[PDB]
């Protein structure tokens, strides 16, 4: 519109419907001019990497990019409360975006001074990526989303993406994208940015905790019409060898017939928060569970969605099986373990199984009058007929969504950090300062433009989503499990500010306290 | 989908069977109640006729460098490549793939 | 058809000439006739958008043998060829002709 | 249709009409089998051959093909005698094409005795290049057309190409083309094959003499109003120089002003038939006029369309500048001069150049009175604006058509043996017997057969084209130059059998006997 007219309003509410809720969420943002207006192909060598596992080739683009696939972009607390006390299950529905009050700042430096004015006739440049043809970078638990808090003030982060690489050498396989090549709207201070995306349809998030194990879905008080066999010698010496049968019922549950299974594993090595129950070595790298593709070796991180822990064991966790979650103000490198919150899945222990034990045992001979019969341990155990499990739960400060990479075959194509996997995700959002040239000579070169004005960008930013409900029809009698706030007197309230106006979350939430049968 | 390479389908293209017609020789004036075993030495030939039409998925890729692309060498040999031989002889040199251009994952 | 390459048109595209106009410094208080000298230090920036349509020869070859094609060595090396470097400098690493398929005379 | 049924009947005559003339020609024709059904790679190694200038490399293919690119397949000596002396030009029109009467025949040796029978079920294969999308072949001056006399039965060529070669080898350039990779229809021996061509608009054959010099187009009776230096210095001792102009009139025609000049050159050797007038060494290759194509030296041959000898010089010939036939029952390998018929073409000297003389004198140096004016021979000479020139006539037993390369550029393009150039001529017509294998093993054997009945076929071939005429309107006095047979007595009819039924054409025949003004 014009210099002195917004081009848009501030809108964060929360709409409760019956099966809908509608989240809207706004954020003021700052844009800064990223590596100088210049694309840089960068690497391992580049930044000094040595190792095989850790290699890499890529590029860094001028272009900044919006990302709000944390939960807790749309969601405040209370929200995030009432969805899980209330729902038994969640989807994306629609999505609408909208850029507005752009407002573009010149810095100019004379000497250890900077003056900052207004620069009106300069421009931003926004596209989305519709068609997924640029690689695609929300799929990983990346920093930079919209803060939690709606008056916190965030950078955007800045867009790069890897190609094929061997060692900190290219490929001729290897794709360079020059994001120039796209057609982008260009807006001045007086214009915004809109656009509408519609979720593809995917299942239900399990924001439930079943109340039934699989190993005890029968009926505790009548036998089966099944048998096993009891015994195989001749009780109370030599050549006694005598095959029994007896009906398995409530006194032996454990060997009645069954027809559905735990889903699979891939196990995870044991680490105890009591430090003198762990060995004294150094075990970290070496001792986790990997997997290798090409030569590389990627931890399995965090993996197959496993039970946490056996019950009562709460002190344990799987060495690279669980989310961890850097708590307010926290430091980027080694950093105690009071300083992270781990995330845990108990609550799948009724169909999946514990992430650090074996999956069961399985005969590895045949027994005879001259061997004993023989079972080794399943360390991991891939799909099979009759398995039933549950994803990895979502939290309020995880992530979403994810790309489903463009294979041929996938199974259960569930993002293993949680979320919703989806062929077409929300596209990218990039945003680029326009460069505005300095001076130039009054002779002609033909060399490109290396002086620019010192600019940055700044606005607010609003992201609309529509979430489907699944209401829950318990007949359970006694009362659920909830989450709720501690009354207990303390210093702050959670998950509000401090006296210095910091913003904490002091603990995941996850989704699951209400229960349903198996 | 076929561990070999290809299409799976429940129901492919049907095998198609093809045999010559028995022609007997001359029988035996006198009944006799076996099966004959004397034919008339036989065998047949023809032109045999497939057409398949086959549905392409384009590329849309933003890629700004060049692709891979499957190509003959210019270089001089003594027999251009899929090509017959001074005997006649057609000749495939090498297995060719289908996977040259690129797309993200 | 000059002799550089490309098309000769009696009515090519037409030139395209941009100026910035001149804006006079602070002129004296008393008239003088001659043309002013003294201008206000001025450059301008923008964007040029061009968009060409192409008319296409497809090619109907009964050539049997693959063709020459133009193609990325998938061999390793420091930097993709038609790419930036390092310190974003973009690269043309060798001239790219046309003429690769082939027909008769 | 059916066995016992022709599906053609025998069309061989020539209709007259007003400014338009039909021939239709019928022969018999006999295709065997060739390269026994295989396509065989061919090169310079395989024949032999050791010169650089004679090495290529191609492929001989299974196939025969049809060709009638030659006068007297459609003309009789009758027909061309009135086409020639009552016509200022012609040109093709159209074109239909049948194959019809097909007969497949196979061949059984039991020792030392053949028989051959029908078979009835064998198919012969018959497709037209109308894309043109193989290498074209009837452009050259090859064996194989469809014989001048009717009676005579004639033999198919087989079909083979050349591709790109360096030496023996081919390079990655190179294209090899299988021919059953195009549609083709199938004849049985009651099936029938047609199809229809219209040429594409071509200028009309100059089979006329111009009756004026470019010489001599000028008033012989009036002044021109230019004027030209007679003399330089003083007539009649030193320091003698002084200007001086004439008026150019009849008196002196060779310096008159003139708008036109001869058409380009490409000097010849001369060759006389009297032998004791050459030289005494071996000067035919070293000799020649030659251009050079990748390395390559080709033999100047036509070449460029120039006149073949001066007035009265009718004993010399141009080594390389003339078209030369080979009379009835001429051997292929060094025959003396009487054996074949020199082509000459000194109807165009009006307006061409002598073949063995210079183009003309130009200029060399600045003339001074201590140089004196030099001058050199042109002895190839490119076009120039104002130059007018003839192309070379076509006869009886020469080609008709040819394709013109698809190139970016070409000058003028027509054949430089004369004829009609075309971008999109007469289709090249394909046939091939089917191959019909022998009894087969009764045991799989993945290999190709090689095992085969062998057969040839035979039928008759019609093609009819229309030719439109120009018509003389000339308001010339005096009778015109005609061809017309000798009435003296001879022991055989020209143009006729011998004794032994053997048809010969005992001289070329032009079509430059009418006159026109210049």
């Amino acid at each position: 519109d014009g210099v002195g007219s917004s081009s848009g309003n501030w809108h964060c509410d929360s709409q409760w419907l019956g099966d809908r809720v509608i989240t809207t969420s706004t954020r003021t943002w700052a844009l800064p001019t990223y590596n100088n207006h210049l694309y840089k192909q960068i690497s391992n060598s580049t930044s000094g990497g040595s190792s095989n596992d850790n290699a890499y080739f890529g590029y860094s683009t001028p272009w900044g990019y919006f990302d709000f696939n944390r939960f807790h972009c749309h969601f405040s607390p209370r929200d995030w409360q009432r969805l899980i006390n209330n729902n038994w299950g969640f989807r994306p529905k629609r999505l609408n975006f909208k850029l507005f009050n752009i407002q573009v700042k010149e810095v100019t430096d004379n000497n250890g001074v900077k003056t900052i004015a207004n620069n009106l006739t300069s421009t931003v440049q926004v596209f989305t990526d519709s068609d997924y043809q640029l690689p695609y970078v929300l799929g990983s638990a990346h920093e930079g989303c919209l803060p939690p808090f709606p008056a916190d003030v965030f950078m955007i982060p800045q867009y790069g993406y890897l190609t094929l690489n061997d060692g900190s050498q290219a490929v001729g396989r290897s794709s360079f994208y020059c994001l120039e090549y796209f057609p982008s709207q260009m807006l001045r201070t007086g214009n915004n940015f809109q656009f509408s995306y519609e979720f593809e349809n995917v299942p239900f998030h399990s924001s439930y905790a079943h109340s039934q194990s699989l190993d005890r879905l029968m009926n505790p008080l009548i036998d089966q019409y099944l048998y096993y066999l009891s015994k195989t010698i001749n009780g109370s010496g030599q050549n006694q060898q005598t095959l029994k049968f007896s009906v398995a019922g409530p006194s032996n549950m454990a060997v009645q017939g069954r027809n559905y299974i735990p889903g699979p594993s891939y196990r995870q090595q044991r680490v105890s928060t009591t430090v003198t129950q762990n060995n004294n070595s150094e075990f970290a790298w070496p001792g986790a569970s990997s997997w290798a593709l090409n030569g590389r070796n990627s931890l399995m991180n965090p993996g197959p969605a496993m039970a946490s822990h056996k019950e009562g064991e709460d002190r344990f966790f799987p060495l690279s099986g669980s989310l961890i979650f850097g708590k307010q103000g926290t430091g980027r490198d080694n950093v105690d373990a009071d300083k992270v919150m781990i995330t845990n899945e108990e609550e799948i222990k009724t169909t999946n199984p514990v992430a650090t034990e074996s999956y069961g045992q399985v005969a590895t001979n045949h027994q005879s009058a001259q061997a004993q019969a023989q079972t080794g341990w399943v360390q991991n155990q891939g799909i099979l007929p009759g398995m039933v499990w549950q994803d990895r739960d979502v939290y309020l400060q995880g992530p979403i969504w994810a790309k489903i990479p463009h294979t041929d075959g996938n199974f259960h194509p569930s993002p293993l950090m949680g979320g919703f996997g989806m062929k077409h995700p929300p596209p990218q959002i990039l945003i680029k300062n326009t460069p505005v040239p300095a001076d130039p000579p009054t002779a002609f070169n033909k060399d490109k433009l290396n002086s620019f004005i010192t600019q940055y960008s700044t606005g607010q930013v609003s992201v609309e989503i529509e979430w489907e409900l699944q209401k829950e029809n318990s007949k359970r009698w006694n009362p659920e499990i909830q989450y709720t706030s501690n009354y207990y007197k303390s210093n702050n309230v959670e998950f509000a500010v401090n006296t210095e106006g910091v913003y904490s979350e002091p603990r995941p939430i996850g989704t699951r306290y209400l229960t349903r049968n198996l």
